[PDB]
């Protein structure tokens, strides 16, 4: 019973990155208010982070492929602990944008490092249970940090919001490079327990032209409506790792103590809604169902749910407005299972590919949304863009129900 416990440490490397994503929405009214920048040159801050993730993506793969998973990660959590530490001592507009790009580059490469490690460090059947622990855990870490940040910004100058965050990062680098390592180099690993991760699969020892044609398959009526509807559940996904904090704080004007405690509902209700999707997927091909029709069903509903988000605007209410948030939000993570499905619909040479610019297709959902709620925000208050999201959403449905009835192989 040693194979689980790296899970544990990658479920809280999981953590650690994305409330250094989150950090910021913590800090937002505060750092806009102490700063004095506008709504519009907020939102860039915001995109930062999404900016040079996407983009340091296809270098990650290469120096994760040269210099190995171990090493790499200690890199990258104490690359982007410094870069989010030094967020607290920020002056200035040009300071943050630097530091949060700093650490969106080192924080690029987390996922494709996973992927490799839970390769190698569990068989094949407990594969996808094992990505499923530390993705649909990761909004648990959001939902009783989040509270805590803001306890701390409301008790702290929000530098120490970044302080503790940055810091915390430090430390967690250091015991990585300690307790970590291979299966097969990991003292107090058992004997048989190595042999049921070889015999299961897995390399406990590590792992180890471009035509134009490809563009047009890679592009298919199919395909579009998969990248269209990951943009969309990203435009979500990256409204609540932002501006979801000081909207409550502003537009709805709740005190930044309450809208601490209203926010872990929502990241909770995300957490219910990957889960409850992934038992849907189980549950419905099991009934006599064909595959296709079995992972389609949690998208296309768990968008046209997110439409919800619409309805926040048309109520002052804390109750009804948590709640409205919360049903979005579990749309979008009954919505979040895609790639594995999108493996399944590009050819077998294209799977490698299809991944990078799929991922790009979300990881431009991030991209826009903060951009767009920000300059919206800044003219017209935060209503307009919530019916943008719905809308969005709405897109991404209809892409998904409209430019997919059936798959591809
Ligand atoms: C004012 C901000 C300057 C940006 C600094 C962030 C990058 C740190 C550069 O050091 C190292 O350089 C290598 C290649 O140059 C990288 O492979 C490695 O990951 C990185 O650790
Ligand atoms: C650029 C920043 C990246 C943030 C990612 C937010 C979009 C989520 C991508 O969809 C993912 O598809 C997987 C298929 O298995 C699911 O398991 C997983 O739950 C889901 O998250
Ligand atoms: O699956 C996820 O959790 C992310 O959304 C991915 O799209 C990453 O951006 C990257 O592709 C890692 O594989």
């Amino acid at each position: 019973r040693r194979r689980y416990l790296t899970l544990v440490m990658i479920f809280i490397t999981v953590v650690i990155c994305y409330v250094d994503r989150a950090n910021l929405a913590v800090a937002s009214a505060h750092i806009q208010e102490e700063f004095g920048i506008t709504k519009a040159e907020m939102g860039y801050v915001f995109s930062a982070f999404a900016w040079l993730y996407t983009l340091c993506q296809i270098p990650g793969g290469w120096f994760l492929d040269r210099v190995g998973s171990r090493v790499t990660y200690f890199i990258a959590i104490f690359g982007w602990s410094v870069a989010t530490l030094f967020q607290g001592f920020a002056t200035g507009l040009m300071s943050l944008i630097g530091l949060r790009a700093i650490t969106g580059i080192f924080e690029a490469p987390a996922f494709p490092t996973n992927n490799r490690m839970v390769t190698s460090w569990f068989p094949e059947h407990e594969r996808a249970s094992a990505v499923g622990f530390y993705t649909s855990g990761q909004f648990v870490g959001l939902a009783f940090l989040t509270p805590l940040l803001i306890w701390i910004q409301e008790m702290l100058s929000w530098h120490w919001v970044f302080i503790v965050t940055g810091g915390i990062g430090i430390i967690w680098s250091l015991i990585w490079f300690k307790v970590y390592q291979p299966p097969r180099l990991t003292k107090g690993i058992s004997k048989a327990e190595l042999d049921y991760i070889r015999d299961g699969g897995g390399l406990v020892d590590g792992d180890a032209p471009l035509t134009a044609k490809d563009w047009k398959l890679v592009f298919h009526r199919k395909l579009i409506g998969v990248y269209l509807g990951q943009f969309a559940v990203a435009s979500t996904l990256w409204f609540f790792l932002t501006w979801f904090p000081n909207y409550l704080t502003q537009e709805k004007g709740i005190t930044a103590l309450k809208a601490g405690f209203m926010t872990t509902v929502p990241f909770l209700a995300a957490f219910v809604g990957v889960l409850l999707s992934g038992w849907v997927a189980d549950l419905l091909v099991r009934k006599g169902f064909s595959l296709g029709f079995a992972r389609k069903t949690p998208i296309i509903c768990g968008l046209l749910i997110s439409t919800c988000i619409m309805g926040a605007n048309y109520t002052n209410d804390p109750m009804m407005i948590m709640c409205l948030m919360a049903l979005a939000f579990f749309g979008n993570g009954f919505a979040s299972i895609t790639w594995s499905l999108v493996s399944s619909l590009a050819p077998m040479r294209l799977i490698g590919l299809t991944g990078g610019v799929f991922n790009f297709a979300g990881g431009l959902g991030g991209i826009t949304v903060p951009l767009v709620v920000g300059y919206l925000a800044q003219g017209y208050g935060f209503a307009p863009a919530l019916v943008y999201i719905s809308a969005v959403a709405l897109i991404g449905a209809l892409s998904y129900i409209l430019l997919v009835g059936d798959v591809k192989r």
